[PDB]
């Protein structure tokens, strides 16, 4: 049995938390709380292991962006730090291929990263790979036929439709079609071969809208949008459903989860969390053992 992990996250102060949801009883598991808190992380999952990745720690007694990978296994219910990226990226994305972790964008201070950098899990080593075309934080990540896209953000100075594709085996990054929306902060997921962009900010206000994109025809399409407009949600794939976790609306921090399906084009409010917060890491793994 997989459940919904959701770590870290925003509300008031970084947070420390990590819950697993569990989609058929309902549940919330509280479990190890991450070394440090941290809003603005990805999550991401290789071998069964669940890894949190970049990220911010706001804290009242001092901010800093975080450069961390670690470690959580949920067999034994403990967190064990990696190695480090090579700068802190704080709303980062991240995508998985051949199990190696992509690291994509994000901000340190004032700096808005281009730059991409490679993890392997069997090494404990980063090393950097070609920069994407644009600066990017807030970007959407998601991994295709074993090539990563990088999709929306904002590079400082203007918020992103733009989309583009990195082949590893070229070490190389190429525009593809625009998304028909500008959107920052967006959720970004793969669900039957094709990517989605779900929610996000372009720079007036929070969206609920959602679309896809379908390689075959290089082509975004609309679907249906969510209930909430949110901006910094977490999103994954559970049996094949997309499940968005929070976010923030421009007056609270989201505890409302909504799922997609995509045989009938719906999307429904399914559970909340145990409270509001947006910028958090989120993956599927196995149950922990008890
Ligand atoms: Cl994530």
């Amino acid at each position: 049995g997989r459940l919904i992990y959701t770590a870290g996250g925003y509300f008031r102060q970084s947070l420390s938390y990590l819950e697993a949801y569990n989609p058929s009883d309902g549940t919330w598991l509280r479990l190890a709380d991450l070394q440090v808190p941290r809003s603005g992380l990805a999550g991401c999952v290789v071998g069964g292991l669940l890894y949190a990745v970049g990220g911010r720690n706001n804290s009242p007694d001092g901010n800093t962006d975080s450069s961390a990978l670690d470690c959580y296994n949920p067999m034994t219910n403990q967190w064990s730090p990696c190695a480090p990226m090579s700068v802190p990226r704080n709303r980062i994305g991240v995508g998985v291929i051949d199990g190696h972790i992509y690291a994509v964008g994000g901000s340190h201070g004032c700096i808005h990263h281009n730059s991409v950098e490679r993890y392997e899990p069997e090494r404990d080593e980063w090393h950097l790979v070609a920069p994407m075309l644009t600066r990017r934080i807030g970007v959407g990540v998601a991994v295709l036929n074993r090539l990563l896209y990088a999709v929306g953000g904002f590079d400082g100075t203007n918020r992103l439709n733009s989309a583009e594709c990195y082949y590893p085996e070229r070490n190389e990054w190429r525009m593809i079609t625009a998304m028909n929306t500008i959107r920052s902060g967006a959720g970004v997921c793969v669900l039957h071969n094709c990517i989605y962009a779900a929610g996000g900010y372009d720079g007036q206000d929070q969206l609920n809208s959602v679309e896809r994109y379908d390689v075959a025809t290089a082509t975004w399409t609309f679907v249906a949008p969510m209930k909430h407009r949110r901006s910094a949600l977490g999103i994954t794939v559970h049996q094949g459903r997309i499940y968005v976790l929070g976010g923030y609306d421009g007056h609270t921090f989201l505890d409302s989860v909504e799922c997609y399906d995509p045989d009938t084009d719906t999307w429904s409010e399914v559970t909340r969390m145990t409270s509001g917060r947006s910028g958090v890491g989120v993956a599927v793994t196995m149950e922990p053992s008890r």
